[PDB]
Protein backbone atom coordinates (compact mmCIF):
# COMPACT_ATOMS: atom_id res chain seq x y z
CA UNK A 1 0.00 0.00 0.00
CA UNK A 2 2.70 2.48 1.15
CA UNK A 3 4.87 1.21 -1.61
CA UNK A 4 2.10 1.51 -3.63
CA UNK A 5 1.04 5.22 -2.68
CA UNK A 6 5.08 6.08 -3.51
CA UNK A 7 5.51 4.75 -6.57
CA UNK A 8 2.49 7.55 -7.43
CA UNK A 9 4.17 9.83 -6.12
CA UNK A 10 7.33 9.00 -7.77
CA UNK A 11 5.42 8.81 -11.23
CA UNK A 12 4.29 12.75 -10.52
CA UNK A 13 7.76 12.82 -10.42
CA UNK A 14 8.83 11.84 -13.55
CA UNK A 15 5.58 13.09 -15.26
CA UNK A 16 7.24 16.56 -14.35
CA UNK A 17 10.40 15.47 -15.43
CA UNK A 18 9.27 14.42 -19.06
CA UNK A 19 7.13 17.30 -19.40
CA UNK A 20 7.44 20.32 -21.47
CA UNK A 21 4.99 22.18 -19.32
CA UNK A 22 5.68 25.42 -17.49
CA UNK A 23 4.15 24.31 -14.31
CA UNK A 24 5.11 21.37 -11.53
CA UNK A 25 1.89 19.66 -11.34
CA UNK A 26 0.99 17.79 -8.24
CA UNK A 27 -0.89 14.66 -7.20
CA UNK A 28 -4.76 15.85 -6.55
CA UNK A 29 -6.67 12.41 -6.13
CA UNK A 30 -5.49 8.94 -6.27
CA UNK A 31 -8.30 6.49 -7.04
CA UNK A 32 6.26 -8.29 -7.89
CA UNK A 33 4.09 -7.51 -11.20
CA UNK A 34 3.36 -4.02 -12.14
CA UNK A 35 0.71 -2.70 -10.33
CA UNK A 36 -2.62 -0.65 -12.41
CA UNK A 37 -3.06 2.91 -11.29
CA UNK A 38 -5.47 6.08 -12.23
CA UNK A 39 -4.97 9.39 -10.31
CA UNK A 40 -5.46 13.02 -11.11
CA UNK A 41 -2.64 15.49 -11.11
CA UNK A 42 -2.84 19.51 -11.22
CA UNK A 43 -1.24 21.96 -12.23
CA UNK A 44 0.58 24.42 -9.37
CA UNK A 45 2.30 27.89 -8.90
CA UNK A 46 6.04 26.34 -8.99
CA UNK A 47 7.86 26.57 -12.25
CA UNK A 48 8.97 23.05 -14.14
CA UNK A 49 12.53 23.74 -13.42
CA UNK A 50 12.19 24.39 -9.79
CA UNK A 51 13.83 21.72 -6.99
CA UNK A 52 11.08 21.73 -4.76
CA UNK A 53 9.08 18.31 -3.75
CA UNK A 54 5.55 19.53 -5.92
CA UNK A 55 3.62 18.82 -2.69
CA UNK A 56 4.91 21.86 -1.42
CA UNK A 57 3.87 23.67 -4.32
CA UNK A 58 -0.06 25.14 -3.94
CA UNK A 59 -2.32 24.64 -6.59
CA UNK A 60 -2.96 27.03 -9.43
CA UNK A 61 -6.76 27.94 -8.96
CA UNK A 62 -8.26 27.41 -12.74
CA UNK A 63 -4.94 25.34 -13.23
CA UNK A 64 -4.91 22.00 -15.48
CA UNK A 65 -6.32 19.25 -14.37
CA UNK A 66 -5.36 15.61 -16.01
CA UNK A 67 -6.10 11.92 -15.48
CA UNK A 68 -3.31 9.75 -15.69
CA UNK A 69 -3.39 5.86 -15.92
CA UNK A 70 -1.12 3.07 -16.76
CA UNK A 71 1.02 0.96 -14.16
CA UNK A 72 3.66 1.14 -11.63
CA UNK A 73 6.33 -1.15 -10.53
CA UNK A 74 6.76 -1.18 -6.45
CA UNK A 75 10.55 -1.44 -6.69
CA UNK A 76 10.09 2.73 -17.22
CA UNK A 77 7.49 5.33 -16.65
CA UNK A 78 4.44 3.91 -18.07
CA UNK A 79 1.58 6.25 -17.38
CA UNK A 80 0.27 8.42 -19.75
CA UNK A 81 -1.76 11.76 -18.25
CA UNK A 82 -4.54 13.41 -20.69
CA UNK A 83 -6.06 16.48 -19.90
CA UNK A 84 -9.78 16.21 -18.55
CA UNK A 85 -12.51 17.32 -20.80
Amino acid sequence: ALSYREAVLRAVDRLNEQSSEANLYRLLELDGTPKPVSFTVKETVCPRPTRQPPELCDFKENGRVKQCVGTVTLDPLDITCNEVQ
